């Protein structure tokens, strides 16, 4: 149908016919008089499958031979999503399955929608590492995703009276076709026990064992023939565990356990026993598996030649005294030398430096779980204290700031510090965030080693959050340029010489307009809710926290309507304001956010005198499938945090990538974009990294900005009186309190200079060629804000890879 969705050969259309076919008949064992529509989305997932497993097969084939350097992507999430239609893309199948279906009677896009997400990740950080294993294949290196398999992802979102309401997701119900699980693999991972000093060295015995039996997905490159690996662990108890006997059997669930669930935090720190049982085991099952490669290819002076291991974020920093536990006490190699094997092999990325999601573990779990790997941290301390005495003479107040441990009432474990002494590259997400770690947190270990620092700047898949998503987009940009930008970004800067051209901004709007009428549709469908479609999209969609401020999103909505009932008559720029995201369970604050969101709906939506023209919607259960759906839909991204909070953000660039302007603040990666594209073609406001730190040093009072500003002072008074919460006239004393007394983020300083530029965005609207004149502008300089840079500078300034956009041989 459209070209950059590949050939429906007569030939590939008949073969795929038949293994459709022959799938629903011997592996599905149905007919076409009972099958449903999900044993035919099944049936079509196991022939694309399929087409996978040859070049699965050899690339694996491939790197046993040629033996490349190996990169170890260590995460303990990977958002990542539906897995069909990207396989189809990445082959080039997706028209002929689509000729092919529709040949059988069956409408494709129906069937994609039947797959369950693979949510096995919060946010930003799961949804990078799955970006990330997408540009890793890409670009032809060889590189495994080792993770957790979850049994249960992130929580489904349900809204009862306003309130999230959490779900168990339990995406493995069906079956999971893409996986194959391999319990010939499995390994056994060790803990508590004690440690036995011998002439023979240090001995870990006493312990308990649960095994590691892994599960393998395939990883598609684009267009390449390569298939790389995630490989996620799950646990399983060993047969005499316990072995009266029917307690003892049922006893094994308390070691299976351990992957059950995926911790609901983003970017927040729950010190839980099982949490640190999580984190144990997929870095000591992952290690075996890296040793064992490695042996298959005494000298482990060639270990880092052939092994680069990433840790995304400090969940897997017990990598560090895990290898060199393996180094010291297995293979007996001294320590020096292996700690030289251990820095040398590891890299660490900070990905947030709110001090709420630091990692410090109190020393009384380690001591009781991994007994020895606290042995192993406070001597890696003590030699890394060593050299901060000998370069810095008599500083004793830089010696406790930077030691691995914290004392206090409990000693704890400073995980971050660890990562920046067990690793040779240590870096940021975005040049803001980068810069602020040398600058503030990591000030002396940059101080000390200087060349360790660097900066990677977070892009997302063109594949996922471009031709997958937006199909039509991509079809008018392939008619102008062709193909070669589908991995090549940098190539969209070509479409500059088309923004005078009167075709391409008329097809830029009309996709766009294309966007909203599908979305719109969809919500009437799944969620009885009647929106306009010829209104400003405006769209803030990311997990809730202070931080990322929807709060000020809520009283620039509440100004807009404040400001209608005071001049009905007078025309405003219709909007369909659009919030979405999940709120951790526990998280109190976020979940009266929510509850304000709704009850603001439920006043703004019901209010005659407006009409169409302002909406308010919660977007229930914001998710990488919903994400695909809204993003190509809107016209303005919110990306409002307070300068300094929000590491990178990549939701940003998908928005940019989509043909939404942005709205935002010199925060993160929106600083980089604003560069890239011009700041004329950017809504930038508010207070800089500089301006806080100034309002920090005076102090911030809020009291002066209600005092001020009359409007502000309006809405905290009918949120005070019960003007949202008439049955409850309190239920929002907590978000004022928290507003007026306690608001580290600072919303009320951004609230004006918010306000005005939104006017600007409401401005530019009311005439749609120059809107989409800036949108196009956006799009044609996004090409930065590719994973595949951002994985080539990787490659090359931590790893020491070359990346290759060269095919493998087929079929
Ligand atoms: C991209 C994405 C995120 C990260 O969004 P930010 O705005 O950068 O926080 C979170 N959740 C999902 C489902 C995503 O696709
Ligand atoms: O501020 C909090 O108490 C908080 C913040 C979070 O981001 C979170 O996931 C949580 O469970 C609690």
């Amino acid at each position: 149908q459209i070209s950059v969705r590949g050939l429906a050969g007569v030939e590939n259309v008949t073969e795929l016919k038949k293994n459709f076919n022959r799938h629903l008949h011997f592996t599905l064992v149905k007919d076409r008089n009972v099958a449903t529509p999900r044993d035919y989305y099944f049936a079509l997932a196991h022939t694309v499958r399929d087409h996978l497993v040859g070049r699965w097969i050899r690339t694996q084939q491939h790197y046993y031979e040629k033996d490349p350097k190996r990169i170890y992507y260590l995460s303990l999430e990977f958002y990542m999503g539906r897995t069909l239609q990207n396989t189809m893309v990445n082959l080039a199948l997706e028209n002929a399955c689509d000729e092919a279906t529709y040949q059988l009677g069956l409408d494709m896009e129906e069937l994609e929608e039947i797959e369950e997400d693979a949510g096995l990740g919060n946010g930003g950080l799961g949804r990078l590492a799955a970006c990330f294993l997408d540009s890793m294949a890409t670009l032809g290196l060889a590189a495994y995703g080792y993770g957790i398999r979850y049994e249960f992802g992130i929580f489904n979102q349900k809204i009862c009276g306003g309130w999230q309401m959490e779900e168990a997701d339990d995406w493995l119900r069906y079956g999971n076709p893409w996986e194959k699980a391999r319990p010939e693999f499995t390994l056994p991972v060790h803990f508590y026990g004690r440690v036995e000093h011998t002439s023979q060295g240090a001995k870990w015995v006493d312990t308990q064992v649960v095994l590691a039996m892994p599960y393998d997905t395939p990883v598609p490159g684009y267009r390449n023939n390569v298939v790389n690996t995630m490989r996620l662990w799950s646990a399983k108890a060993p047969n005499d565990f316990n072995l009266g006997y029917i307690q003892a059997v049922l006893d094994r669930n308390l070691a299976e356990n351990i992957s059950r669930v995926l911790y609901p935090n983003d970017n927040f720190f729950e010190g839980k026993e099982l949490r640190l049982k999580q984190e144990y085991f997929v870095v000591a099952a992952t290690l075996q598996d890296i040793i064992r490669r490695f042996k298959s290819s005494t000298n482990f002076d060639a270990f880092p030649d052939k092994v680069a291991i990433q840790l995304n974020d400090t969940h897997p920093s017990l990598a560090i005294p895990e290898l060199m536990r393996v180094l010291v006490d297995l293979e007996r190699l001294d320590w020096d030398k292996a700690w030289e094997v251990t820095v040398k092999t590891c890299a660490y990325t900070n990905h947030t430096v709110l001090p709420e999601a630091l990692e410090r573990w109190p020393v009384h779990l380690l001591e009781t779980l991994l007994p020895r790997h606290l042995q192993i941290i406070y001597e890696i301390n003590q030699r890394f204290l060593n050299r901060v005495a000998a370069a810095f003479p008599g500083d004793v107040d830089r010696l406790r700031r930077m030691s691995l441990v914290e004392e206090g009432a409990v000693k704890r474990i400073n995980m971050a510090h660890l990562c920046i002494a067990g690793s040779h590259a240590v870096n940021g997400v975005a040049r803001i965030h980068s810069e602020i770690l040398k600058k503030t947190i990591f000030k002396d270990f940059y101080e000390l080693e200087p060349h360790k620092f660097q900066n990677k700047t977070n892009g997302i898949t063109p594949r996922r959050w471009l031709v997958l998503c937006n199909p039509g987009l991509a079809e008018i940009i392939a008619e102008r340029i062709g193909e070669e930008y589908i991995s090549d970004l940098d190539q969209l800067r070509k479409l500059l010489s088309y923004v005078d051209d009167e075709a391409f901004i008329r097809d830029v709007a009309k996709v766009k307009q294309e966007n909203k009428l599908k979305f719109a549709a969809y919500l009437e469908r799944e969620y009885k809710v009647h929106i306009n479609p010829n209104s400003l999209f405006d769209v803030q969609v990311k997990r809730i926290h202070e931080y990322k401020r929807q709060l000020l999103n809520c009283l620039h909505v509440i100004t807009l309507y404040n400001r209608i009932k005071k001049e009905p008559n007078k025309f405003v720029v219709p909007r369909t304001v659009m919030i979405g995201g999940k709120a951790a369970p526990g998280y109190h604050m976020a979940k009266m956010i929510i509850k304000l969101i709704t009850a603001i709906g439920d006043v703004v939506n019901h209010d005659p005198v407006v009409g169409d023209r302002l909406r308010v919607i919660f977007l229930e259960n914001y998710r990488v499938s919903l994400a695909e759906k809204v993003i190509p839909a809107a016209d303005l991204s919110e990306q409002i945090s307070t300068a300094g909070t929000e590491a990178s953000g990549t939701g940003n660039m998908k928005f940019m990538l989509n043909g939404a302007l942005t709205i935002g603040t010199m925060d993160g990666a929106n600083v980089e974009m604003a560069e890239e594209a011009g700041e004329e073609n950017f809504f930038i406001f508010g207070m800089r990294v500089e301006d806080v730190d100034r309002l920090d040093q005076r102090g911030y009072n809020a009291q002066e900005y209600y005092d001020r500003i009359p409007e502000l002072r309006q809405i905290i008074e009918q949120l005070s009186s019960g003007f949202f919460s008439p049955k409850q006239p309190d239920l929002f004393k907590d978000i004022v309190n928290m507003l007026m007394h306690h608001d580290r983020f600072k919303v009320f300083a951004d609230y004006e200079e918010y306000v005005k530029c939104q006017e600007r965005v409401s401005a530019l609207y009311k005439n749609p060629r120059e809107w989409t004149r800036m949108v196009i502008r956006n799009i044609a300089t996004s090409g930065k804000f590719s994973s595949d840079r951002t994985i080539a500078q990787y490659a090359r300034e931590i790893w020491g890879v070359e990346p290759s956009r060269q095919r493998l041989p087929a079929p």
